[PDB]
């Protein structure tokens, strides 16, 4: 039985209603739950969903050199596959493998409706509206590593902001936007942004274009015999239109706005 | 010296003005010429651009089973890398390797301006306006393999249309749209469509959403020592913003409409 690391992140992996009465995999639902079932069926594996203990995507500590999050679970042999909105990045590709993308996305801006912001440049040239991002993820790294003036300016502000503008979870970031009367904006992936825009109370909005262009991949540890089967499975699911059906199912068919 | 297979396709690879006075690689310009230069610089190779002799992207003949086009050049060892708008597909992944995507795209519809068509459904529901696609590529295979009702209907029409609606080159398809007074539409990748929309005589238009979501990758033959270096170089260029800069350079900075 293959251990699948994943993360509680709507609408990828969520608790069922009355999840406490279900056992194992049956506790959970969502895009990545369905994707896990689809891949497992295609490659012929039994699997067990294990929610990442630390609740993180995956970053490397500069001192200890230790990987945390889902990336860590793969690197240290605690999971055999990651099926999650895990961004394909250079630093991760050096330690784990990724399938070709199952979803395409870019970093984006979430505002409380009515906030006078439509671009990164708009955020960077002002201080009346605070902004932040998820901790320990690819978005934070994007800003830390950027050599583009506008993003450098945003990083310089965010890294020194007090109280901290980096959140433990996406939901925390969203909640912060919603309660801050337009005075906090959140930098997050277009996928999560567009999902939240269709959820009650319908008070948030994606503004401007995406900051970058990238993808999520299904990840495996180096040397895994699952690498090629997984890659081919993702491509088959893409070409068969199943990935499109799954996105429509979890984003738009269930839309509330 | 690494042999780089590529294809004459605007704005990826084009002849310089007065190409005839230049030698070797310096005869060419375009997005993929710049990409090859960037990749070679990162991985430390010398290279020679070789335009694919048959002028095809690459398909497997059902009878003889032989790969043609750029895919063929790699499979039979006539080239060491493909740097071109080559779509990452399942059937190709079975015979060659691809980097993670350097460009994201989907199939789209090109019309002559004023054509009463806004969607694939619009095309499938009528017979007055003919429509087709490129030979030996991923768009043709998309329609052949689709089980989506609308696309099945389009395939059934296109495969048996007289005169032929399939073209040998993208340029042929585009010329046919421009010359056919609204009575021909062309199915091609969003990237090519968007480029053409910004070129004189500014008489074409992309209509409707993309039919799928996929990527172009830099391709290498199985067992190539260049596989990993190429993959990391593409991700490095992505993360540094170079891919975005090159798209802007070749699509929009050079817009004519
Ligand atoms: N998908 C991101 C997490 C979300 C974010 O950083 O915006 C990652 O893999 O790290
Ligand atoms: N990029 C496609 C060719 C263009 C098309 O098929 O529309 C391929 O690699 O086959």
């Amino acid at each position: 039985t293959v251990v699948v690391t994943t993360i509680m992140e709507s609408p990828y992996v969520m608790y069922k209603k009355n999840h406490e009465m279900f056992e194992g995999n049956d506790k959970y639902e969502g895009y990545c739950v369905d994707l896990a079932s689809e891949i497992a069926k295609h490659i012929g594996i039994k699997y067990k969903i294990a929610i990442v203990p630390d609740g993180k995507y995956g970053a490397r500590d500069a001192d200890t050199k230790i990987w945390n999050g889902m990336v860590g679970e793969l690197v240290y042999g605690k999971a055999e596959i990651a099926i999650a909105p895990l961004t394909i990045t250079l630093v991760r590709e050096e330690v784990i493998d990724f399938s070709k993308p199952f979803m395409s996305l870019g970093i984006s801006i979430m505002i409380k409706k009515g906030t006078p912001i439509e671009s990164a440049e708009d955020l960077a040239k002002q201080t009346e509206i605070a902004y932040g991002t998820l901790d320990s993820g690819s978005t934070k790294e994007f800003f830390r590593r950027s050599k583009i003036a506008v993003y450098e300016k945003m990083w310089t502000y965010m890294r020194s902001a007090e109280p901290s503008v980096f959140t433990r979870t996406t939901a925390e970031g969203v909640a912060r936007v919603r309660k801050s009367k337009g005075k906090f904006a959140f930098l997050l992936e277009s996928t999560m942004n567009e999902y939240t825009e269709q959820r009650k109370p319908c008070d948030t909005m994606k503004v401007g274009g995406n900051l970058d262009s990238k993808g999520y991949g299904v990840a495996t540890p180096k040397g895994s015999s699952l690498r090629t089967p997984v890659n081919l499975a993702v491509l088959k699911l893409s070409e068969a239109g199943v990935l499109d059906k799954l996105k429509n199912k979890w984003w738009y068919d269930k839309g509330e706005c």
